[PDB]
């Protein structure tokens, strides 16, 4: 049913529900990027002045090295772009501040982005920090970069700070070469795989006429003109022990099991992003997790920042209160046949689904979270 079509980010929160709540103008939030935001910052003025909003206050920072390259990638923009604008948008038009947590380029392996993570938490200001980056977690692994950055996530957690990570953009077939089809060897991405963030997977999301949400879909757009599979990650780590608070989803392996949740991802019902001054039409996981981050950080403002780390919550909650969420049902993420199909209630490629977002704040108002 419905309509496919690009949205504004204004349009968000009439989408998933959050009109009534109130904005994210008394949360902190922190975005984590590779290099310099510098465009990033002027795309922002552009969308904040198109759209009519207050404007949004910013700091950067440099997390690494002050001899380090934070210059701007200028590919990367469009990411960081996509972030800002999705979180405002999907936030109800303000934040308290928006943090862009940069990277240093010139920083050996990971580290640049390890420092970035590090830097967030050790400073402990946001509270709700979106991190649209995801690579194969087998290769994280490989290097140490996973026992690194999943302790620096444990520490978020503990201090009660929300990370979002996207679950991915290759389907089930993140670990080959990036989204080459494979058959039915499954993998996915990290830091999406770590216990210690929400995952945001991604839906094909319809809309009624007047603008309503109407039903969301897997996000699978099939393959393209490379042979990548743009579609989302949503699978199990081969390293993460499941925990505890996922033992509701009966039948799965002992084993983190990913994605939490869900939100609009195909490029087809995606997000119009001002990009070097250029309106596109973007999609991804990279967009899901905006949209979750800047609903999010509204519940927070709702509830004086005091929300901890939500995912025992998310799991307890919308498995006894089916009425929380949109249950995806319908698609794949994978390819030929392969990948996990959705269903009812939890499942891999879309966990619980979206969130309804006045639906789970009077529910936190009732019953805490
Ligand atoms: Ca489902």
């Amino acid at each position: 049913a419905g309509t496919a079509k690009g949205h504004n980010p204004t349009e968000f929160p009439t989408i998933y529900d959050a009109s009534s709540a109130p904005t994210a103008a008394n949360t902190t939030v922190g975005i984590i990027t590779i290099g310099g935001v510098s465009q990033t910052l002027q795309d922002l003025q552009q969308f904040t002045s198109a759209n009519g909003l207050a404007s949004v206050n910013t700091q950067t920072i440099q997390t690494g090295s002050s001899n380090g390259d934070y210059s701007d990638d200028q590919q990367g923009q469009g990411e960081w772009d996509l972030d800002s604008q999705s979180i405002v948008g999907s936030a109800g038009g303000a934040v308290q501040q928006l943090l862009f947590y940069m990277a240093d380029q010139s920083a050996s392996g990971n580290t640049g982005l390890t420092q970035a993570f590090n830097q967030a938490v050790s400073d402990n200001v946001a509270k709700v920090i979106n991190v649209s980056l995801g690579w194969c977690e087998a290769d994280a692994n490989a290097d140490g970069t996973l026992q690194a950055e999943d302790r620096i996530f444990a520490t978020a957690a503990a201090q009660g700070q929300t990370f979002s990570v996207s679950s991915g953009d290759e389907g089930v077939y993140e670990c080959n070469n990036r989204g080459y089809p494979d058959g039915s060897t499954y993998s996915v991405s990290w830091p999406a795989s770590s216990p210690n963030v929400i995952a945001v997977g991604g839906t094909t999301l319809y809309t009624t006429s007047a603008g309503a949400y109407s039903n969301e879909t897997v996000w699978n757009e099939g393959l393209d003109s490379n042979g990548k599979l743009w579609a989302t990650g949503g699978g199990y780590s081969v390293y993460e022990s499941k925990p505890s608070w996922q033992s509701v989803v009966s039948g799965t392996p002992g084993r983190r099991l990913l994605p939490d949740i869900s939100f609009d991802a195909a490029q087809g019902t995606g997000a119009l992003i001002y990009n070097y001054g250029q309106l596109q039409q973007i999609g991804g996981t990279s967009l899901a997790s905006p949209i979750f981050v800047g609903l999010w950080a509204r519940l927070q403002s709702a509830n004086s920042n005091s929300l901890g780390f939500p995912a025992a919550s998310f799991y307890s909650a919308i498995s006894s209160t089916p009425s929380l969420v949109h249950d995806v049902k319908s698609g794949n993420n994978g390819y030929g046949g392969y990948g996990y199909n959705a269903g009812t209630g939890w499942d891999y490629p879309t966990g619980w689904g979206s969130l309804d977002i006045a639906k789970l704040s009077a529910y936190i108002r009732s019953n805490g979270f």
